[PDB]
């Protein structure tokens, strides 16, 4: 798996970091279309931390030439998924105002295909992102096997196939086949 630096602002427009209050990146996520609206999608064990501590959605701002972030409200409604279950995927009805302030566009969820090329993103700061290349294969249940290298703090990051998201990375590999749970939309 080839690992590469991603220049500030050149990551996909849907991607967001999830930070603790001291700025540490503890997970990733993305804005995706969900019926007539959009949702955050991330790992359930990442979102669970925001029940007892403050988490922030974070993304590099091209116009400000620095990172920006917005406090997460744990009472934002859950669209699908769960904080504690095996698939470890959850989606949240984040207000459009928050996505607007961070510059986050919505991506499309697509079904994975066999050995589809994929990119996964993560990093220690919103202008210090990196990507890892790999391939993804769905298992006929709710998961995808994939070959992207990841680091701790990449939990919840999408696997991108071209423009679209086909999976959610779980933990530092088996990702969740997002289209399975996205059918709740």
């Amino acid at each position: 798996s080839i690992v590469s630096s991603v220049a500030p602002g050149k990551e996909p427009g849907s991607l967001v970091c999830i930070q603790a209050k001291d700025g540490k990146v503890i997970g990733m996520g993305a804005r995706v279309h969900c019926g007539p609206a959009t949702v955050l999608v991330t790992a359930g064990h990442v979102l669970k931390k925001g029940m007892i501590a403050d988490l922030y959605l974070a993304k590099y701002s091209v116009s400000s030439k620095e990172g920006k972030r917005v406090l997460m409200d744990p009472t934002w409604k859950i669209e699908y998924g769960s904080l504690n279950k095996e698939a470890d995927v959850i989606s949240v009805q984040v207000p459009a105002a928050v996505w607007s302030r961070l510059g986050v566009t919505a991506a499309r969820v697509r079904k994975p295909t066999v050995k589809v090329p994929v990119l996964a993103y993560g990093g220690e700061a919103s202008g210090l992102l990196q990507s890892s290349q790999g391939f993804a294969t769905p298992d006929g249940n709710m998961s995808v096997a994939h070959s992207c290298s990841t680091r701790p703090g990449w939990a919840g990051t999408p696997l991108y196939a071209g423009s679209d998201i086909v999976a959610i990375h779980r933990r530092w590999n088996l990702a969740t086949n997002l289209s399975i749970f996205h059918a709740n939309c």
